[PDB]
């Protein structure tokens, strides 16, 4: 167990890369992908 916590969640699409909320996925996708680009990444799994 840990100190009292909460569980945010207003929209069905919430980005975890930065922390943004979108109405539809189409937007969440076109956004998330953006994050990735000119930067060193590691082994992708999914
Ligand atoms: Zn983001």
């Amino acid at each position: 167990g840990s100190s009292g916590s909460s569980g945010t969640g207003q929209r069905p699409y919430e980005c975890i890369e930065c922390g943004k909320a979108f109405k539809t996925k189409s937007s969440l996708i076109c956004h998330r992908r953006s994050h990735t680009g000119e930067k060193p990444s590691g082994p992708s799994s999914g």
